[PDB]
């Protein structure tokens, strides 16, 4: 995507090196932003084949408040494998804190369901917000949450989201993180009645990983393409009961994926 | 400052009106971003005077992590005045989370001086963040926190750091958030012996209320002037241990102040 492409010369021209926890190394901005009008079309990146199988199985998952792996295993999703421990288990990350952030006095608060209420009965508020970032929680996690922390708002029938990501993957996570959210949104949408607005991309520290630049000079001699458009064949009676048939995406014609070692 | 009356006008020129909680009735954007190179001056907004005695006071106030406006009163600042309950008690916001974030099994997290720590010993985490958006305390809360969310970055000898204000009142509050994030950059970098980088300020529901009009377009017919220049005449022992007298701000040659009344 044209965005996404003029993030990944960015990083490249004015990025500095740098020696992240794992010491393979990266060229890294600080601060960057990009807007996606949901209504051009659906932000899956056309630079390279993306497959949305195991975005959509991860995002329910999250939507499930789970945070074991073996879900993700049942069908055949193993971008969690290098984290999780003996047992598939990665501690209270993304899922848990969505569903059952645990407060001090040991209950717990349903983010989602509070911000279904919100968009539904006070569409207005500043503070429609879901924070996976429990401090409290960050040293039982197996890896801290990169996107953070996301925001919704309401404007002319339209839902927009804004979402904080502390630290971004360019090549690897990037593509993968935005069509994550841009589904969420259309899923609350369809739920809240609303039409679909803007996904905001939010950056702290975005990389590109020293051992992804030639794939990263592969991706940006291709030309974007034309953005497909997501269908939802079927309206669930809440936004927890969404299944993996029910999302079907139509005019992907992408470029070939493109192979990445990940980061551990 | 150019970067402020920019951003002034792009909520007038894209801004959709809308209600909201304090039953004013705002004029919002969803999503913005703008950055303050440190080094040009300090961003102190100069079409207006604005009162640096209780940004100053705010700041040293939040790192004590008090939340009882005693202490501000003692220095006439009334800035919190409209939300402390009878006792001047506001409840565990941004000071409480920043020096004591409490977790699910009775401990409590110093942000502070966390990163702080990670400043000195991993300057190229990419996790160097303070979160004020304590989801289990959110309605203990007078209100909820606006500046909600921070990380510090740095690169060839320079802090920056990166705000996410979920909700901003660009006239009256943005002025006096600018000033105080920079000033916390300043104090962080001093006791780092770091140069300052960027502060780079991102907004969710960024708006200005129907009853600030004629101000914003007053402010807006006025030429920024020569940013101000900000000494820190003493390094402390901590970050927690600075006085007001402290700082001193060098050049600073604003327009006329402009009152304007506050939405509860
Ligand atoms: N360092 C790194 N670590 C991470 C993530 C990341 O973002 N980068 N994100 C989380 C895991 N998410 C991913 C998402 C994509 C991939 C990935 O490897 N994608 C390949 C393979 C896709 C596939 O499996 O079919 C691609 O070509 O798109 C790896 C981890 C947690 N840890
Ligand atoms: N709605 C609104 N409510 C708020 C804030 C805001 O951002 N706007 N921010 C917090 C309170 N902070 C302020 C900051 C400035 C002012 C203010 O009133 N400033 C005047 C007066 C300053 C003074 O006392 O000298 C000015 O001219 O700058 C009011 C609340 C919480 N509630
Ligand atoms: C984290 C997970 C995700 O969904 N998207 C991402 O981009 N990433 C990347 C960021 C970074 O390369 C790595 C996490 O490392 P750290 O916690 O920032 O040290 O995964
Ligand atoms: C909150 C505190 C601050 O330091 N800066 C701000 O801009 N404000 C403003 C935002 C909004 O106008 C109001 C809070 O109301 P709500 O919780 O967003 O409904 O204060």
């Amino acid at each position: 995507m044209k965005q996404y492409l003029e993030l990944m010369q960015k990083v490249l021209d004015e990025g500095t090196q740098k020696n992240d926890r794992t010491g393979t190394g990266t060229l890294s901005i600080f601060g960057h932003q990009m807007r996606f009008n949901l209504q051009d079309g659906f932000p899956l990146v056309t630079t390279k084949r993306c497959h949305l199988r195991s975005i959509i199985h991860e995002l329910l998952w999250f939507l499930q408040g789970d945070t074991n792996i073996a879900y993700l295993h049942e069908n055949n999703v193993t971008i969690w494998d290098e984290w999780a421990d003996e047992n598939g288990d990665l501690g209270p990350v993304y899922g848990k804190q969505w569903r059952a952030w645990p407060t001090p006095d040991g209950r717990h608060i349903d983010q989602i369901t509070t911000v279904l209420n919100q968009l539904k009965n006070d569409p207005d508020s500043r503070r429609i917000i879901v924070s996976a970032w429990n401090v409290g929680e960050l040293d039982k996690m197996a890896l801290a949450p990169c996107h953070a922390f996301f925001q919704f708002y309401v404007a002319d029938g339209k839902l927009s989201c804004q979402l904080y990501q502390r630290s971004c993957d360019v090549f690897l996570g990037l593509p993968f993180n935005i069509a994550s959210y841009a589904l969420l949104v259309h899923m609350m949408a369809q739920q809240c009645d609303l039409e679909v607005g803007d996904f905001v991309w939010t950056g702290g520290d975005t990389h590109l990983y020293s051992n992804h630049m030639d794939q990263t000079h592969l991706q940006l001699s291709r030309e974007p393409r034309p953005l497909p458009k997501l269908i939802i064949k079927r309206k669930p009676e809440s936004i927890f009961d969404y299944r993996f048939e029910d999302f079907e995406i139509e005019g992907y014609d992408p470029h070939p994926g493109i192979k990445a070692p990940v980061a551990i």
